[PDB]
């Protein structure tokens, strides 16, 4: 069963779990605590790169942004070495996704605008798309610092699961549009030690990856089997036993997909 086998990592890591992959032809929805909030940490970075995508043309892509010193306040892999140049909003959003970029993201949001540094257009934006539950409300760093059961910055397993859906396998962005995206999350770097970890390697798996503290730890894919078929994947979770500083453990979410891979086989 696998409620039992879910319950089972929980007690193993002294984590809450939550996990949802919607209803497909012949596959009924799996849910575990699926409708709990959990902080969207970076998980947010896929849907912000669709909103900028369909908010602009596509030639905004080659705009460039210059930032300064003050702007890197978090983990940002590839902003860091190029302040003196700029970054383009194709460079941010590649940054964004494959190395998860704080500062990439923070400028993104800059970049979409309105209040809330474009807290409030992003949150907006999933509103298009149905999504009633999820919001964000600051930036990086502050946006993983909320404490366990706080409502800020936070998004449901099924909320992110049904957006990463329209995303992706749906109709919210033109196919070209879309397309980017999705090479995006193909070529992540960061994912290879929790969904993917669970699928075997004939699956195809794109995704992106969330980190936080009180041990927080998320991956949305989408998965692909031998044959084509397409499964959305969310695992979210929290360690808020360990407080502030408990270890985010990618093993939970490699276990969790590893059970979800079992059932969708
Ligand atoms: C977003 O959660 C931010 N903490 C960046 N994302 C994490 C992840 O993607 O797993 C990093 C790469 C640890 S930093």
């Amino acid at each position: 069963d696998l409620a039992d086998r879910f319950a089972e990592l929980e007690r193993r890591y002294d984590a809450r779990l939550g996990v949802y992959v919607p209803a497909t032809g012949t596959t009924a929805a799996i849910e575990y605590r699926a409708d709990e909030r959990f902080a969207f940490c970076s998980t947010f970075k896929a849907p912000l790169v669709a909103a900028v995508l369909h908010q602009n043309p596509l030639t905004h892509l080659d705009k460039l942004i210059t930032y300064t010193s003050d702007d890197i306040r978090s983990i940002s892999p590839v902003a860091q070495q190029h302040v003196q140049t700029g970054m383009t909003i194709g460079q941010l959003c590649d940054a964004a996704i494959r190395y998860s970029d704080g500062t990439a993201a923070n400028l993104l949001l800059a970049d979409l605008g309105g209040p809330g540094g474009g807290t409030a257009a992003f949150t907006g934006y999933l509103r298009s798309l149905g999504d009633t539950v999820s919001r964000l409300d600051a930036e990086a760093p502050e946006l993983n610092r909320d404490p366990p059961g706080d409502e800020r910055d936070t998004t449901t397993p099924h909320a992110i699961a049904l957006v990463l859906q329209q995303l992706v396998l749906g109709n919210a962005l033109p196919p070209d549009k879309r397309a980017l995206l999705t090479d995006w999350m193909a070529r992540n770097t960061t994912g290879a030690k929790r969904i993917r970890a669970g699928f075997p390697a004939d699956w195809k798996v794109i995704d992106k990856t969330g980190t936080g503290d009180y041990g927080r730890a998320n991956d949305i894919a989408v998965v692909w089997s031998p044959t084509g078929v397409p499964y959305v994947v969310a695992v979210m979770s929290d360690r808020a036993g360990g407080g502030y500083d408990a270890e985010p453990r990618e093993a939970l979410l490699a276990e969790a997909a590893t059970c979800v891979a079992g059932v969708l086989a």
